[PDB]
């Protein structure tokens, strides 16, 4: 199997989930995620999705192999993907500003990726409908051509129309608190309905729009990279922190004055605002966001 053939070179990321490494396979960089024991369900889910569904798409992180292996005399669960050397959107936004073309490229490729996940495709070629549930700038990678791809199907949920069956998996993992929709933070989300999970994705994608737009230059100026809600919650905010700010105080990220004098940024501000209605039913769909971005 593929695990045995990889040389781990350096660690590019670490958290409670485990670790991601640059390794070489067949003379190429690959990304290897090594799961912690506390997160083996996310390995199982990603492996399930990539193996049982046809998931090749320019804007979805490309799967190579999933593997079990031994190291230091214990079992490690590995997920091997294409390696993107520009790193995550999160890192990238910190190291560079964007022009209009670069910004729209980033946001259109996210929306294309997400539309693709959300939409059930029929036949011998296709795929069930899929919601992500942990969309954020750290789970989006930047490719050399300026497009992005969506990463981490660990929390993914599926629906298929023949049977109308919802598969929510079996993962105790929760999404990133910073990016939880209101109906998640207030725990009134209807867990038996596929559409609810789509709407949590849209809420999160709104925030990512906001994060990107800040780094687009207009009138020679930019805002510094910041995470959503930077001004009102601490680092590593609690569930209650976010509940107070999003649900109780009803806060939403501020739109800089200067966006309103640029058309690309004005379109983006309206889009992201309609990802952020408290009432989930009111939010734009991925396909609507994609189509609009294709107009600009
Ligand atoms: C975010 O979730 C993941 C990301 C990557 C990944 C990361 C980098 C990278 C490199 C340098 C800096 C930096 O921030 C990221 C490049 N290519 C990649 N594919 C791989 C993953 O599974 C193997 C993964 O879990 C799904």
């Amino acid at each position: 199997t593929v695990a045995r053939d990889i040389t781990l070179l350096e660690c590019v990321g670490k958290g409670r989930y485990g670790e991601v490494w640059r390794g070489s396979w067949q003379g190429e960089n690959v990304a290897v995620k090594i799961f912690s024991s506390r997160d083996e369900k996310s390995w199982f889910r990603e492996t399930e999705l990539y193996n049982t569904v046809m998931l090749r798409h320019e804007n979805i992180l490309g799967f190579i192999a999933s593997d079990m292996t031994s190291r230091h005399s214990s079992t490690q669960l590995w997920l091997i993907t294409h390696y993107h050397e520009m790193g995550s959107l999160y890192d990238y936004l910190q190291l560079t500003t964007l022009d209009t073309v670069s910004c729209l490229r980033i946001v259109l490729s996210i929306a294309s990726g997400l539309a693709h996940l959300h939409i059930e495709i029929f036949g011998t070629q296709g795929k069930p409908a899929i919601a992500h549930r942990d969309l954020k700038s750290k789970n989006i990678l930047v490719k050399k051509n300026g497009q992005c791809c969506i990463a981490d199907l660990g929390l993914a949920v599926m629906h298929s129309q023949s049977t109308n069956q919802l598969d929510v998996g079996n993962n105790p993992r929760v999404g990133t608190k910073r990016y939880m929709a209101p109906e998640v933070l207030d725990e009134t989300i209807q867990v038996d309905c596929f559409d609810s999970y789509k709407r949590v994705d849209i809420w999160a994608f709104g925030l990512v729009l906001w994060e990107v737009a800040r780094r687009m230059v207009s009138n020679g100026i930019v805002e510094d990279y910041k995470p959503p809600f930077y001004d009102v919650v601490p680092n590593d905010p609690s569930f209650e922190d976010m509940r107070k700010v999003v649900c109780v105080d009803q806060q939403r990220p501020n739109i800089p004055n200067r966006w309103f004098s640029d058309p690309t940024l004005t379109s983006l501000a309206k889009l992201m605002k309609e990802c952020w209605y408290q009432n989930p039913s009111a939010r734009l769909t991925a396909l609507r966001i994609k189509k609009t971005l294709t107009k600009i």
